């Protein structure tokens, strides 16, 4: 009999051409296909603004007729190589931020979703702790960098004969939003 029919395709971010003619012939028998378009900022799986939606035994095909088209923005606090390039939904792109700057928070790639880039492509200044801020007696900071990023550690070694609070000959402190995890002590 009938391996029966399909209903009016609810195209998200698009629509059917000749909408006034097609409605309703629906339900529509399988095999029947319709030309359709995608809205601005969106594209068909062919990479064009228009295509055809086929009524299959398992529904309408493509299942996602309209895919988002992401434009890569300018990164003021990062290195630019893709500014102006377009990417189809589901694509991941590497993001190189300047030293001291990161993505939020803190991925290394930005992915194109139906709702746009995820997360937003922008390099934000990272919170830091200063070494000039550390204070250790009977030991020294054996690293040795000036700026430490959140969650980054500062290594320290004790002087010959002195031990830390573990009590090992060396340890480390952590940089958090509130400053350093603590003071290094070598007794
Ligand atoms: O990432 S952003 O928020 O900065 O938006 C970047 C996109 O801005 C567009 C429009 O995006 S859309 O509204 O979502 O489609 O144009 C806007 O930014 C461009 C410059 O791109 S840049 O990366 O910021 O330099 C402006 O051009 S210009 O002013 O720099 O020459 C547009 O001004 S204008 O409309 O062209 O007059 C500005 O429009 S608006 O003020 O944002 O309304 C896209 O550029 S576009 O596609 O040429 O229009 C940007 O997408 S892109 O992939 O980063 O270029
Ligand atoms: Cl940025
Ligand atoms: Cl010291």
């Amino acid at each position: 009999m009938g391996l029966k029919p399909c209903d009016y395709p609810d195209i998200k971010h698009g629509g059917l051409y000749h909408e006034n003619m097609r409605r309703p012939y629906f339900p529509v028998a399988v095999g029947k296909y319709y030309s359709y378009y995608c809205d601005e900022h969106f594209e068909t799986p062919s990479g064009s603004y228009w295509d055809h939606i086929h009524c299959t035994q398992d529904g309408w095909s493509p299942a996602v007729p309209c895919l988002r088209k992401c434009y890569f923005p300018y990164l003021e606090n990062g290195y630019n190589q893709n500014h102006g390039r377009k990417f189809v939904q589901g694509k991941s792109i590497d993001v190189a931020c300047h030293p001291g700057y990161a993505l939020p928070k803190a991925q290394t790639t930005v992915t194109c979703m139906e709702n746009g880039w995820s997360p937003t492509p922008r390099c934000i200044r990272v919170k830091t702790c200063s070494k000039s801020s550390i204070d250790i007696e009977n030991g020294f900071i054996s690293e040795s960098q000036y700026t430490y990023a959140l969650k980054e550690k500062a290594k320290y070694q004790c002087k010959l004969g002195y031990v830390t609070a573990d009590g090992e000959t060396s340890g480390s402190i952590t940089c958090g939003k509130d400053g350093w995890s603590a003071q290094p002590t070598c007794i």
